[PDB]
Parts: structure tokens; C-alpha cells; sequence
């Protein structure tokens, strides 16, 4: 019983020019250092590797510590690696073998008792051979999410959707997204899969006296998306089948919280597309404090249309209102806060309240205090509105070391279709924010009213929830030193680095 | 050899009246003590053991306890006095009688080893006194009834009943949820006598695996107030130490969760003294969307006179604010959102958005509505007020079975002194407004923004932990015919019964 250790781009390249397709990974070999060691007394772990493989390493590094080194060649003799650096004392020499399966035969002969796991460490050569003869139990894969160059690739098999979209190997662990030098990866393994308590226990029992999963393989399940997909699977178990506004029926849940770090990598979703455009071009569009939808909706982002045709706007009660105007919406109660609405061609510099300035003003000057807030619920001009916001409420936060956190407040939510927006939409305002400031972003906060799945969704969110999440993007703010204010950001200013999503999921808007 | 015993107590430890119950009917006890009793791991059953007048008190359809061995203490009733009470079923065990409990625990391990699996007291007076002094006892299933009853006979007095009022141990090993029945509320304790299929994911585990506990011996933990402990100790362990507004050093935390049930009993914090008649004369200052300290003040309730002392009201920029003036407080923008304020004593009675009346309206016509929303925050309005709100948001939610909920978002939370009131504050609004909607109450939500402890009460909360929480009190409103709207509400219609907190603990009030 085998297990194969690896690094590998979502085309399965691992290598070029006998050397790593990308900058070091510092988390991935850290992960890798510990799994090849680590053992629950007496037994000593095996690295089998190639000889292009032990080659490449540092001489530094080999003989790889605390583990017996073996390696797969025929040119290479036992002596010459010997005579390449004089032994330390304490560790098993390097061993040479044939093949792979001679490779095993020599741990059965000679290393029967001392050895506990066995590690496959490189190259392409011994990995096809470890799969030719179907001896690996377990693969401990680093999916980096970026592509790299590479001539030597990882052999394909039965269930490598987990790396791109298209005996079986199943994911059983995926970990939460890492990232260095600009690189996103995460790690994740596969299987080959084909009387102190005693008296508290009846309590517990008669207690109870009272369907879905995500993604059920999994059991340890690092990976931040997962969060949004338990929060799915939950309202389909545990939620209330109710009537709307809009006609659909629904499914809510009350009181809903999730949280993403931002400091490695950035939270746009996997288990389906996001349509990043959109929260780009809209999260701009509130910065300016912009209220006609036609701008949005010329660029190709058709988000708020519905919500602003003719017929919607004399339902609203607004037959005086142009089409594509949101009333005094979420930027405008952000810029000008309080200021008298007219339309969306006015012009309403210097009235009302810029929310979004005094924010940045107060973390720039005065990060500790707490009045660091920016709304747009404004209950003197809701009706005026041609939808009420749904995320109405943001808070920021700093620490000791200038790491800075956001949390929002949603009252209504699309889980299916809105959410994983306004996950990333915001997330993306942290990451301006931040820069503007001076500070590391740290962490995004989602608290959630109103938590509902729309009936006519359901069929396509268990198609979701059998999708095992992707490793999370890097954003990278570009142009860092022309952007000053957060006014200064453009749509072109930002990349984002290594999104692997899967599938396109089709879900109708609640008109 | 070892026994448990299992009891229901009130507070003063009183157990029973007139050789009967001292309270209503309480089915969920009866139900815990029918399982516990019961429940047996094949060939086994268990031995349930009492006095003379426990036997006499209970009902005839009752005695014998079915599928349980029976034996009665006492010197004037014999065994054929029982067996003439009523006619054996065929199957169960016929009721021993011994003339004191040591003959009891002898009678079971000279005939009824092999046999009984676990021996149970189950009362009165007299054998709970009897198997306290032997030391026989491992572990005690009380049920602490919080509500204070008439009583003639007790439970005996035992190191470890500070779980029941304020003052070889028995510690709690457990603590559940508030129930209630017939307007009494009650809680189970558990006490305890002291003076590679799976492990191939676990190698990964290590290296991402890495101080203070409240109660660190109570394995289970039902108690809802067990959220606030752990959130106290989470703060202290993992927060960082920021200065302050007001110079004071800081830890805080951001982003944290609390959610506490109203359908059985009232979160009033039982760790330390709640402030109630503050939490009401508040409450009732906001709905009349009162913005004069000194109606507070002249009412016994001095929370908001630090705030608006000559002093503080100049420090925030107001000179011409007369003393209790809180500016546009939250009182009143929830009356009157948006309205232009003059003083405290101005009348502005239908000027501004009337965001409760709209709420509780919207509530009573379309509970399906998500809108149901009310603000304190108004950007316009913070520089005239003596403090920006700290609860400065709640969302309200209406159920299937006309059951509300509702989520109070706290951009700004004093863990040790305003927290708990907060707690209280809401879940007295949640009653309110379901009364006057006609619903069930069920649920409230905390949402937490910055939430910190005080540095000069890190001491006076490492105290507080070690505390173990009692059961919540019942708060019933009364004179329900007589209130039909919010404004109806006065502080004479309101009752909390059944509230046993721990000690008070000073703490100053930071201005
Ligand atoms: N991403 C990752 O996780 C890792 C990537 N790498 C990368 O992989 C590349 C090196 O791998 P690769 O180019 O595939 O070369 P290999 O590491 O597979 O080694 C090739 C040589 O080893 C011998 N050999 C290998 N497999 C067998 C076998 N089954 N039976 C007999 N002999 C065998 C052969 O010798 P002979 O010709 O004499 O038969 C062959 O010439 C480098 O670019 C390196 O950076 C390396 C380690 C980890
Ligand atoms: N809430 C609860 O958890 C429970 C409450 N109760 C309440 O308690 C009351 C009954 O209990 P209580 O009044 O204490 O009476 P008991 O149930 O303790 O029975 C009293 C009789 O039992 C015998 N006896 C008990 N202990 C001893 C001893 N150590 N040595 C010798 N004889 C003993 C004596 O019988 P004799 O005189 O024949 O020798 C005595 O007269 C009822 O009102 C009942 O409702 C009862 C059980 C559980
Ligand atoms: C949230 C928000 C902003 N908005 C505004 C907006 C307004 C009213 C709404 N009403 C309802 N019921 N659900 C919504 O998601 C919604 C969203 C959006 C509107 C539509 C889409 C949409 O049709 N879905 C995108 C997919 C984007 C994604 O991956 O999430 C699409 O493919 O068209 C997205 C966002
Ligand atoms: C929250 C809030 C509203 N308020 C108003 C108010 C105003 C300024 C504040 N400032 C700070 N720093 N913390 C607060 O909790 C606080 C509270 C309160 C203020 C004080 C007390 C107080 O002194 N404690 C109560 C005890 C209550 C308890 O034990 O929990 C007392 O006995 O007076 C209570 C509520
Ligand atoms: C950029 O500099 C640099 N870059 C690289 C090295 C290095 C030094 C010793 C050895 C190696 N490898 C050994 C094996 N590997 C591996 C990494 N992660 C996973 N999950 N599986 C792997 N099988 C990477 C290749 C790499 C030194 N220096
Ligand atoms: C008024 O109706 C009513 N009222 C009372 C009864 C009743 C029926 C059986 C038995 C009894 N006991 C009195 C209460 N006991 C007890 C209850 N909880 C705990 N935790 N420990 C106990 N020892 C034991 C025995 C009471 C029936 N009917
Ligand atoms: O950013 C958004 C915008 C809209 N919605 C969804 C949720 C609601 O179902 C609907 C708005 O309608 P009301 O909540 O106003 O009824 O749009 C979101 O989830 N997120
Ligand atoms: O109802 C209240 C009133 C006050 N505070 C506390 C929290 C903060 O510690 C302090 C307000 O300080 P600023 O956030 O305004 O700086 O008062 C509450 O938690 N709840």
C-alpha cells in the first residue's frame, strides 16, 4: 500500500526544464515535509523517487532527512550518489533499484520491519508506473490554481475533475486556499475507492425524540466554500417553505452567518461561475454613487434591468421614474447620504453625507474607533427606491497589526443566485479599501437575515452541492501606486489569478 | 455499588407539599425521568428505590413503576400491604420492601446481582439524606424547577448546591436548555461526585492542528448562556488589545455570533444580576421615542446620565444641550427617522419615518414581507447626538407557524457590562411586538460588530466564568387584553418569575 504525493496545475503540469514550473511554495513544502515524516514510535517513513527527480533537488536537501531515500534508475550507480556527498550519521543510504516494482520488492525484503508509509515523490515516470499498477491507496495532491509552463505532466485518471472540468479516486479531504509568491494552491487528498460519559447519555437520548449533504465524501472539509454549500444544504433540510412578493415560492432560513479570510487568496466562488464582471462593474458603479442601471447595462452587465423596466417602475408606484434609474439607491446613500433625490442625471456633488469617505478618513487617521460604518437603508427614502437594499449595512475593523476586516449585513437572501455575488462583491471593496488605507486585508464577515433558497432553484443546487469546490483565486490590485483614493480604481486595475470554476449554472432571476 | 439519585428541586431545594408535588404538572420532566429510569444497554433492567410517602404520593396507575424494580423503605408498610394495592402484571418484578436503605443496596447484590442494572433513589427526603451521608452516590439528575413553590419537605443540603441558589463535591457534569411547563421554567443537571482508513487523512491534520474555559468540567452544554461564557473567554484567549475612544485598554473581536430561544424561557442572564428594571424603563424610554436622560434618571435608572452630563455633552461638541439630552438618541429615530430635531422637549409626533409603527403594521398584514426592518443609525443625524447607537439595527421575521424571530445587529458590544442587557433589551421588544402581533415568540439573534472586553474587568470576568449558569427566568406579560399596540406597554405589565442570578460583579461604566 502506496500513497503518491504531488504538485500539480489544473492541466496536471508538475515540471520543465527538470525544475518546478513555478515560483517556491513555501506552505507546499512545509505540507510536504510534514506528510513524508510524520508516524504515529520505532518505524522510519520511505521517499521513492526518479532519478530526473533526486537530480533536481538541491544538493543541500538530499539525502531527503529522516527518510529512507530511494531512488528508481538504471544509469546511476549506488556509489557515485556516495561519492556526490559524504554520508551524515544517523540515516539509511540512498538506495538504487530496476523499476517500481522492484523498487517495492526491495522494502519487502530488507526494510519489512522499519518502514510504516510509503511515499512516491516524483517524477512522471514513477507516477504512470504507481497507477499502471494500481498500488496507491491515496494521493496527496497540491492543485495549484494558476497554469505554469510544463513538459512533464501527471498522468490522467478517473475522477481528475477535482483539477479542471472535463477503479476511481475520490476526494476525501480538501483543505482551504494557500497562496506564495502571487500563486493560489490548496491541498487535498483522494482514495481509492471503486462510566463518566455513560450517565449523561439517556439525557441526551430521550432529548431528541424528533436529508441533503454537500459533497458527502469529503469529512474534512478545510475548504471556506463549504460554508456557502452546508448553508444550501441546510435551508433544503432545515428551512421554511414560504410564500413572496414575487410570486415564487421559497424556502427561508433567519439569522445566517459566514466568514472568508483574505489574506491568502479571495473567496469568488467555485462550485459555479461568477460572473466577476458583474461585481466589479457594479461595486464601481456604487463607488461613484451612480443610480442609472443603463450604465451597467451597456457594459453587458444586464443585473438590474428587470428591476428598472417600464412595467416594474409603475408597479413600484414610480410612473414619473426614466427607465434604468434604482431611485436613491445603494451608492447614492453611500456618497450622499440624506441628499434630495431628483434623477439620475442630476448631479449631487457635496450633498449629503459621503459614508464612504468619513470611512476611510476615520481608518486612516483613527482606526480603533467604532464608528466606522457605512449604510443604505434610509427609511425617509425607501419608497422612493425602485428595490430596497438587501445588503444595507457594512462595518470595518482594525487590529494590532494593520490587517483590516469588513463585516456586512444582507436582510434578503438569493442564496443560490445573489450570495456568492455579494460574497465576492464586497470582498472586493475590502481589498480597495485596504489599499487605499495602508493595511492588509485580513477577513470578510456575512451576516444574513432573511436566508432563502427560490423553489425553481432547488433542482439545480443539488447539482451544486455534488461539486466539490476548486481552490479560491488571487485578486491582485494592479496599478498600486496610481490608485491613492478610493476613487482612483478603474475596471482594468484589477486581475484575478488562477479562477478554476466549474461549470456554468443557469439560474432565472426573481423578477 | 455505586447509586444515582434523581430528583426535581426548587431552589430553596424544596421537593415536595402536602405528600405530593409542589408545582403544575411538568411533562418534560416526567418524561426525563421515565427514560433515565428506564433505559437500560440485553438480559438487564434497573432498580428504582423510595420512601414510604414517595410510594403514596404517586398516583395508582403508576406504582409500580413499569419495567423497573421497585422497593419502598419503610418499617410500618410490608410486602404484602403492596402486593394486595394492586394485582401483579405478568412479566414485571414484584416491589421489595426494606426497612432502610442499607438493607436496600444488601437486598441488591445478595438476590439481584445479575439482574439490576442500575440502582436509582428516586425519593423522598429521607433517602436522599441517607445516601448523601453513606457516600453511595456517583452522580445526582437534578432537575432544577427555577420557580419558587410552598414546600414542606427538601432535598438535603450538599457541597455542590451553589447549582441551585447563592451561598467529597458534586460538580455539574451537565447542564441543558431551559424547558417550562405551565408557566414554570426548569432545566437537567448532571452532577458527579469528585472530592490508514481514516488515519490517512489524519498526517495532514497535524501540522494545521494546534487557555481560559468557563466551566471547563461541563462536558454538555445545553445552556443557551453558555454561547455568552465562551464568547467572554474566546475574546480574552484570541482577541487583540487595541487603546480606546476613551484611553481604556481594549481586547476585542470582531464578527461574533449569539442566538437565544424565547419560546421557553427569557434570556436574562443568570451568571451575574441583570439590571432588569433598566432593561424596561429603557426599552419603554425608546418606544416612546424619548430622548430626556432624566426620565431615567428620576426612575432609578442612572445608565445614561454619565452620557449626558455638561461634561460629555461639550466633550461631543454641544454646548447648548441641556442635561439629558441625548441628542437624536435611539429612541427617537426609531419613531421618528429622519425628523429635524430641536430638544428633548420639543413634541415631534408625526414628524419623521415611524419605522415601528410601519414594522409591527407590516408584521400584522404581510408577515411574508422582508423589509421588516428598523434603523437607530442615521449618518445625517450623528454629529447632534450624544452617542452614536451602538444597537443600531433589527430585522423581524415571521415563520410558517406565526412564529417571530428577530436579529438585533451591535456594531459596538461591552461583553462584560451592556452585552447581556443588550441580550435582554431585544428579546423584551421580541415579546412585545409578538403580543401585539398576535405570534409566537421564538428566537433572538445577536449580531455582533466589535466586540470587546474591558481591560479593568479581565479579572472580574475570570470570576464571572467559573460560574456555571442557572436555569432562565419565565418574563409573562400581563394585562394582555388591556395592550393591543406597542405604546399600550407600561412597566407594571411585565413579571419575571423564576430569576435566580449568581452575585453581583462591579464593573464601571465607561464614558
Ligand atoms: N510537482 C511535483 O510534485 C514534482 C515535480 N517534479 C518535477 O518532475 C520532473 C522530473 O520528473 P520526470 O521528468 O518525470 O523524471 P522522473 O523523476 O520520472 O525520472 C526519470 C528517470 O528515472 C528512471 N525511472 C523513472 N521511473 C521509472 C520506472 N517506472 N522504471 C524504471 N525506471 C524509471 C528512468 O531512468 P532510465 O532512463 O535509466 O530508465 C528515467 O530516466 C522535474 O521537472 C521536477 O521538477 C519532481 C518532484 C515533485
Ligand atoms: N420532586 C421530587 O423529586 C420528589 C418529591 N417527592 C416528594 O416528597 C414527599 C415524600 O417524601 P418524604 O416526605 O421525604 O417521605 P419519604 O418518601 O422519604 O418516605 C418517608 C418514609 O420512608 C421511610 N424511610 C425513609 N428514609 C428512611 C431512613 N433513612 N431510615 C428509615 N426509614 C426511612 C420511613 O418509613 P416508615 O415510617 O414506614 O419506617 C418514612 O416514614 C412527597 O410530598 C413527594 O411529592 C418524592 C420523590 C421525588
Ligand atoms: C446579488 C446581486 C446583484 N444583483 C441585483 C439583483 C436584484 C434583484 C434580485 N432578485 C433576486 N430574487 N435574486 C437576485 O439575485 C437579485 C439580484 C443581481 C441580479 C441578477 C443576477 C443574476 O442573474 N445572476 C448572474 C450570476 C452571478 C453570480 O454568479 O452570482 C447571472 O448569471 O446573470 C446576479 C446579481
Ligand atoms: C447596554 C446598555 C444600556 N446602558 C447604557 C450604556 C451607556 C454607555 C455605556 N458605555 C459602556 N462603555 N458600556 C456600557 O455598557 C454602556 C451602557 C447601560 C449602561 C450601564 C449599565 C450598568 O451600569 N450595568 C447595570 C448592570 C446590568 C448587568 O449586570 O448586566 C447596572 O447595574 O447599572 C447598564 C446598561
Ligand atoms: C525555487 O527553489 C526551489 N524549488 C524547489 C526545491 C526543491 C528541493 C527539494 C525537493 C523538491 N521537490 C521534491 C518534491 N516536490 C513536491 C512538492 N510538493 C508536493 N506536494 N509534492 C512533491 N513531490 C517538489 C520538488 C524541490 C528547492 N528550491
Ligand atoms: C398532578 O399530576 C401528577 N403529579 C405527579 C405525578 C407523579 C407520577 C409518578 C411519579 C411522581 N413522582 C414525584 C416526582 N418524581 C420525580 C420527578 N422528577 C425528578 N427529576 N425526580 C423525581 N424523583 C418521582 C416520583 C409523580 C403524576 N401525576
Ligand atoms: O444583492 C442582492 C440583491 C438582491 N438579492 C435578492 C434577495 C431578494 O430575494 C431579492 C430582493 O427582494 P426583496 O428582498 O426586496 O423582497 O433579491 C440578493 O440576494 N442580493
Ligand atoms: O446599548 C449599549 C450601549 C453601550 N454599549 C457599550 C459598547 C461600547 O463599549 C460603548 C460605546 O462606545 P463607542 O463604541 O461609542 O466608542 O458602550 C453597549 O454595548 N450597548
Amino acid at each position: 500500500p502506496v500513497c503518491l504525493v504531488v504538485a500539480m496545475t489544473p492541466k496536471r503540469g508538475i515540471g520543465i526544464n527538470n525544475g518546478l514550473p513555478w515560483p517556491h511554495l513555501t506552505t507546499d513544502f512545509k505540507h510536504f515535509s510534514r506528510v513524508t515524516k510524520t508516524t504515529p514510535a520505532s518505524r522510519f517513513n520511505a521517499v521513492v523517487m526518479g532519478r530526473k527527480t533526486w537530480e533536481s533537488m538541491p544538493r543541500k536537501f538530499r539525502p531527503l532527512v529522516d527518510r529512507l531515500n530511494i531512488v528508481v534508475s538504471s544509469s546511476l550507480k549506488e556509489e557515485d550518489i556516495a561519492a556526490e556527498k559524504p554520508q551524515a550519521e544517523g540515516q539509511q543510504r540512498v538506495r538504487v533499484c530496476a523499476s517500481l516494482p522492484a523498487a517495492l520488492s526491495l522494502l519487502e525484503e530488507e526494510y519489512k520491519d522499519s518502514v510504516d508509509q510509503i511515499f512516491v515523490v516524483g517524477g512522471a515516470g514513477l507516477y504512470e508506473a504507481a497507477l499502471s499498477l494500481g498500488v496507491a491507496s491515496h494521493l496527496y495532491i497540491t492543485r495549484v490554481a494558476r497554469e505554469f509552463p510544463c513538459d512533464v505532466f501527471f498522468p490522467a485518471f478517473p475522477g481528475d475533475d477535482i483539477l479542471s472540468n472535463k477503479a476511481t479516486y475520490r476526494p476525501i479531504f480538501i483543505s482551504k486556499t494557500f497562496s506564495d509568491n502571487g500563486v493560489p494552491y490548496d491541498f487535498v487528498v483522494l482514495e481509492k475507492r471503486r462510566s463518566s460519559a455513560a450517565a449523561i447519555a439517556p439525557v441526551l437520548a430521550w432529548m431528541d425524540e424528533e436529508l441533503i449533504r454537500a459533497v458527502p465524501h469529503v469529512h474534512f472539509r478545510g475548504h471556506e466554500e463549504f460554508q456557502y454549500l452546508d448553508l444550501i444544504a441546510d435551508i433544503i433540510n432545515n428551512g421554511r417553505t414560504m410564500d413572496d412578493r414575487t410570486g415564487v415560492g421559497v424556502i427561508s432560513k433567519f439569522g445566517c452567518t459566514m466568514r472568508y479570510s483574505l489574506d491568502q487568496a479571495f473567496p469568488l466562488l467555485t462550485t459555479k461561475r461568477v460572473f466577476w464582471k458583474g461585481v466589479l462593474e457594479e461595486l464601481l458603479w456604487f463607488i461613484r454613487g451612480d443610480t442609472n442601471a443603463n450604465h451597467l447595462s451597456e457594459k453587458g452587465v444586464k443585473i438590474w434591468d428587470k428591476n428598472v423596466t417600464r412595467e416594474f417602475l409603475d408597479s413600484r408606484n414610480l410612473p414619473h421614474r426614466e427607465v434604468g434609474d434604482i431611485g436613491p439607491g445603494y451608492g447614492f446613500q453611500w456618497r450622499h447620504f440624506g441628499a434630495a433625490y431628483k434623477d439620475m442625471h442630476t448631479d449631487y456633488t457635496g450633498q449629503g453625507v459621503d459614508q464612504l469617505k468619513n470611512v476611510i478618513q476615520m481608518l486612516r487617521t483613527n482606526p480603533t474607533d467604532r464608528r466606522m460604518l457605512m449604510t443604505a437603508w434610509n427609511p425617509a427614502a425607501l419608497d422612493e427606491m425602485a428595490l430596497p437594499p438587501c445588503h444595507l449595512l457594512c462595518q470595518f475593523y482594525v487590529n494590532d497589526q494593520k490587517e483590516l476586516s469588513c463585516i456586512m449585513y444582507q436582510r434578503s437572501c438569493d442564496v443560490g443566485l445573489g450570495v456568492p455575488f455579494n460574497i465576492a462583491s464586497y470582498s472586493l471593496l475590502t481589498l480597495m479599501v485596504a489599499h487605499v488605507c495602508n493595511l492588509k486585508p485580513k477577513e470578510f464577515i456575512h451576516f444574513m437575515g432573511n436566508t432563502h433558497v427560490y423553489t425553481n432553484h432547488v433542482e439545480a443546487l443539488k447539482e451544486q452541492l455534488r461539486r466539490e469546490p476548486r481552490p479560491f483565486p488571487i485578486v491582485n490590485i494592479l496599478n498600486k501606486e496610481r490608485i491613492k483614493e478610493i476613487d482612483d480604481f478603474t475596471a482594468e486595475d484589477f486581475e484575478v489569478v488562477g479562477y478554476v470554476p466549474h461549470g456554468r449554472i443557469q439560474m432565472e432571476m426573481a423578477v
